Formats: C-alpha cells, structure tokens, sequence
C-alpha cells in the first residue's frame, strides 16, 4: 500500500490515487489504498 485509505473519507480517495501516481491513477479499497 502506497498511503492509508478511509471508506468514510470522501476526500482522503485524492490522495490515494495521487499516491498511486497522479489524478485517476489508483484505487480506494478498504483501509488501505490499492493502486490499480
């Protein structure tokens, strides 16, 4: 996991694709940020 994710944060989703590599690229899925 590239960053911590949160199903209740609607907002913590930018971070976690941004983790991933830029806007669009990755994938919220439960606790943890998973980068498609």
């Amino acid at each position: 996991m590239c960053m911590p994710c949160f199903t209740t944060d609607h907002q913590m989703a930018r971070k976690c694709d941004d983790c991933c590599g830029g806007k669009g690229r990755g994938k919220c899925y439960g606790p943890q940020c998973l980068c498609r």
